[PDB]
Parts: structure tokens; sequence; C-alpha cells
């Protein structure tokens, strides 16, 4: 049969969902970088480094969508903790839209 | 405004379009507008088409259409093919696990 395949090769396809996955690991609650790294490495999206998310986070600033606070880690290090602001909490919700209209016509593309 | 969720599934939708059987610039943009993408021109379109003949993903072939205006037609190559049925595969993957995220399973 064919080898079985760990799922690599995922980083240009990721694109446009990424943001919308950081936002809503976000909007659960209070978070880091190098947190929403690993959350989005433990959901199967291994190849996506903390200097990525990090990019992202800069974008999501500029979009208006978050609210950061500097404070010391559980572990002890400094972090910085973003938050949804009401304009990412609406964004998401528009994310959710979008992605469910996109899928729709993804799936008339495979029939 | 879906152009940033496009980047990345888009590639894959025109290879397929592309497999079905030959075609042409204008009427993947067209066969994409139909399908309810209206806001890609196109350019956007010709340019991953061309990101596809430097990958050798696809086959190019300059001839007389059927209705008698020449184009310069696409068909898959052997690795278009290949990449075709790995995008499949990885955006069910990716479908699968982003679907357990919207309903909070993940
Ligand atoms: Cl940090
Ligand atoms: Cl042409």
């Amino acid at each position: 049969g064919s080898a079985k395949d760990p799922m690599k090769g995922l980083t240009e396809l990721l694109k446009g969902s990424l943001e919308g996955m950081i936002l809503e690991r976000i909007s659960r609650g209070e978070t880091y970088g190098y947190e929403i790294t690993k959350y989005l490495n433990d959901l199967g999206f291994d190849e996506i480094v903390e200097g990525t998310v990090y990019t992202i986070l800069v974008r999501l600033e500029k979009k208006g969508l978050v609210e950061i606070e500097k404070k010391k880690s559980e572990l002890g290090p400094p972090r910085k903790f973003y938050t949804l602001s009401p304009a990412g909490e609406e964004e998401l919700a528009i994310f959710w839209k979008r992605w469910d209209f996109i899928q729709g016509k993804i799936m008339q593309v495979k029939g």
C-alpha cells in the first residue's frame, strides 16, 4: 500500500486559515505567541514556527483585533498576552462565515 | 473579501479545473467567477497558471480553438496530476482539523 503520510507541506494551503485559527485560540482566553504556536502544532499543523506566529500577531495588532498585556507567565518569564478586542470578536465571526462559504464552493469543485 | 482565504486554495482549484479538460485563462476565470468568486480578475488566474508552468505542473499548447481564435491551452503534466492528488489529501486533512476547531472539539 501507500506510505503513511505524517502530513507536512501544509504551509501554502494554510494561508488565510492561519489568522482565523489564531483569533479562535485567542478568543478562548489570554495567550502568547509560544503557546499559540504549540496549540497549532498539536492540532496537527506541525511546521508552523514561533517566528511566523509573531508576524501574524503583529498583523492582528495593526488590524486592531487584539489587546496586549505584558505580565509574568506561570512558568516565570514575561510574555505578551493577547486577548480579542470587540473588533477581533467580530472579525472572527466574519472569518467563519467566509471559511464556510469557501469550503462549500471547494466541495463543488471536487464534485 | 475572500482573497486572503483563496490564497493557497486557488492553486488546487485551478489544477482541478485543468484536470477535467484542456482549458485557457479566460475560461478558468469565468468558471471561477460563475462558481461564486466574482472578485477574482483574470490577472490573478493567469499568475497561478504561470506559477504552475514554472513548477512543471502543466503542459502548454498554442493552437486554434474550436471556435477559431488561437489560445494558449493548459493540460496537467504527470507532476500536475500528482500535485492535485496531494492537494486533495492535504485539503481534507486541514478541513477535518478546522471543522473540529469550529465545532468546539479542538
Ligand atoms: Cl511573548
Ligand atoms: Cl490565451
